[PDB]
């Protein structure tokens, strides 16, 4: 089922994905199946004085290289190698051909800034994204099964009948799928 | 001449503009005409062992907003009014209307962090990026003229002649059209 693909370090994008991209007023790209679905999401926040930002939509291969180069940058200026800076720059991007985002079912979601804090949105998002199709995708609770921080931004399509479920059932996403290919 | 618009609060991006924009490989998006200069000034970076990217090209009207507002929010943040967070969010950040990057003629350029740092990139630019017709748009020693803050990697381009003659002169986009006078 097409919303519940699974990408991660062990789950690589498939070779010729095709994805047809919608692009937003601030020209950040999506897949067009998930556009109503984030436009009733914004819709809704906005109605509770909520203000989100798409921050980030699809990225390409090259795009998602650069993010994650400028964030092994950031960790040799902390203090690390580049083979540490790797290492620990991989929990919080997704190595070229493995994060979600290359497929156009991510968005990274952020404050305006001015009418919201990043904090409001974050808690708006994690207490009703699900209601619209989307899940927080790296919780803190979970990163020793997702392999990734807490990234209070990043959520991820899987529709509404899957995203609730996730919700409820209090998991990730490769909890769920795993206890769906048990039973 | 097309390339040389001047684009501030004062000259707000012309009604209906036309930019003719095109897909880089990163998703980031560039005014056609400016397409074999600046892959020749990647060429001619990554030949000097410099390894740049391009972090910001193309913006929407949308996406200029959301880049200047959360830049007034981290003003705020630190304890500045509104009408001052603002006003110091604006040395930073063009208001909509009034970026380089809806004219699809500036580029934000950045290293590729893990060859190169911002500041081999930003010097490399700042000593070669006119032979592309690129200039250093907002030098730190005219944030008077030009309104904004030192920013070593927002690069107009004007064009090869244009950014030769800004670059030797050793003036600013705002000075050089005063000379045209
Ligand atoms: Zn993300
Ligand atoms: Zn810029």
């Amino acid at each position: 089922e097409w919303s519940l693909i699974l990408v991660n370090r062990q789950n690589p994008i498939p070779a010729q994905y095709d994805v047809e991209l919608e692009q937003l007023s601030n020209g950040e790209r999506i897949d067009i199946r998930i556009s109503p679905y984030l436009q009733d999401l914004f819709d809704a926040a906005r109605a509770d004085g909520v203000y989100p930002i798409v921050a980030s939509g699809y990225r390409t291969t090259e795009k998602q290289q650069e993010i994650m180069d400028e964030k092994v940058a950031e960790y040799k200026a902390k203090g690390y190698t580049s083979a540490q800076a790797k290492a620990e720059a991989e929990t919080w991007v997704a190595v070229p051909g493995t994060s979600e985002h290359q497929l156009g079912l991510a968005v990274d979601i952020n404050a305006d800034g001015i009418h919201s804090t990043g904090n409001e949105v974050y808690r708006w998002l994690d207490e009703n994204s699900y209601r619209f199709g989307f899940i927080r995708r790296y919780p803190p609770d979970k990163t020793e099964i997702t392999g990734v921080s807490n990234e209070p931004w990043h959520y991820r399509y899987v529709g509404i009948e899957a995203a609730t479920k996730i919700y409820h059932q209090g998991l990730c996403l490769e909890e769920y799928l795993n206890t769906e290919k048990l039973e």
